[PDB]
Formats: structure tokens, C-alpha cells, sequence
């Protein structure tokens, strides 16, 4: 299609004593935001496996497609996102955002 | 689906003094592996928009489909991977580099 939409991406390092189940349940009550957060439109993730950033280990890999800039703040600032972020904030050690439209 | 897919994420921050044509160089020259690296299936980049990574400035995304982690590596280890190094590494401050498999 033509359309010109904007992907979120979330690169993400969790704190070193954060367990793998504990992180999943993360992941979970993350995708769930989708249900409840009219902006989201799609969300995938993953695990990185070749570990090759030294000092810079993130780990894991989340990509929302949203409309828009605008409807990405939209999502930041929803409740269910705010608060989300709020209580997980001590999950994670490092976080990148970007948000950008793919092109070739 | 039928095909399986692994997903080559490279997130870069050119150094400051590297002209924007200099980035189109780059880009393009990258894009063009495909025309020279059979394993590579797809490839889209863009630039971050939102800019709030404060702690380290990451503007690019490229993001480059592939069949498996074997054909990663034979693309890490080809000739013309090795030699875009060789030309375009000077132009980097920052790279992270990420493996991983999409899911739900
Ligand atoms: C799965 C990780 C969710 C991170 C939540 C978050 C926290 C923050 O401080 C700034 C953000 O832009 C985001 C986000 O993009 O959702
Ligand atoms: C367009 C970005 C160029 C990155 C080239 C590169 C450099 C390096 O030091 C390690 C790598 O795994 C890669 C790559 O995966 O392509």
C-alpha cells in the first residue's frame, strides 16, 4: 500500500537481578496494552541472540506500528501506558526509543 | 507462516562531522548489498524522529530481513560485508547490533 505509517521501536536491558519469568510476565502485560490503548495497532518482540554489544547489553527487541508521531504520543501519555511504565520503571537498566517511518 | 525469518537490527549515531550526503552514501552503498549478498532478503532503514534517547543519541535503524542465523553469518563474513567495513566504518560513533526472531 501506499500509506505512510511510523513504527515504534523499543530496545530494551533489563536489570541484571530481573529473573527470565519476571521478564516474561513483563513482555505479557506489555503486549496486553494492545487491548486496551486505542493507538496500538500491531506489536511484536524478540529476543536478541548473538550478544554481540559488549557493555551495551540489551536484550530484548519490541516494534508497535502506529499511525502517526502524533498517535505514539497518544500511547505515551494514555493511562494504561503511564502507569504501566510507572511500576516497570525499575525493571530496566537502559532504554532506546525510535520512531521512524521504514523506507528502502 | 511456511518461511522462517530472522531479523538483523543494526541501530547507528554518526559522527557529528559526517555530512548528510555523506549518510546518503552510506546508506546507499549499504542498500546495494542485496545486489551483491544473496542472503540479505530485505532491507528498510529510517531515521528517529523523536529524538529522547538522552543518554546516547542513536539516530538510524536498519532493519535486514534474513532466512536463518546461518545466512547472517555467511553475509557477516562475506568479502563485500568485510569491505563495506573497510570504507564506512570511520563513519560511526555508535553501533548496536541485534538477532532475533519476531514473535507475538
Ligand atoms: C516494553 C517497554 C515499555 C517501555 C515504556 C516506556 C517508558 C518510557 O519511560 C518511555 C517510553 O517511550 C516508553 C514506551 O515507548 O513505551
Ligand atoms: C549499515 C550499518 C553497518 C554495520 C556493519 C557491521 C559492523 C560491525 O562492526 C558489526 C556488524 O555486525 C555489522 C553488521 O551486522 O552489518
Amino acid at each position: 500500500g501506499p500509506g505512510m505509517a511510523v513504527k515504534h521501536l523499543i530496545v530494551l536491558k533489563f536489570k541484571d537481578e530481573i529473573t527470565e519469568a519476571q521478564k516474561e510476565e513483563f513482555i505479557k502485560t506489555y503486549v496486553n496494552l494492545v487491548n486496551i490503548i486505542p493507538a496500538m495497532k500491531d506489536v511484536y518482540w524478540g529476543k536478541d541472540v548473538t550478544q554481540k554489544n559488549k557493555e551495551e547489553g540489551y536484550t530484548h527487541i519490541v516494534e508497535v506500528t502506529f499511525e502517526s508521531v502524533e498517535t505514539i504520543q497518544d500511547y505515551i501519555i494514555h493511562p494504561a501506558h503511564v502507569g504501566f511504565g510507572d511500576v516497570y520503571r525499575s525493571f530496566w537498566e537502559k532504554l532506546l526509543i525510535f520512531d521512524y517511518t521504514p523506507r528502502k
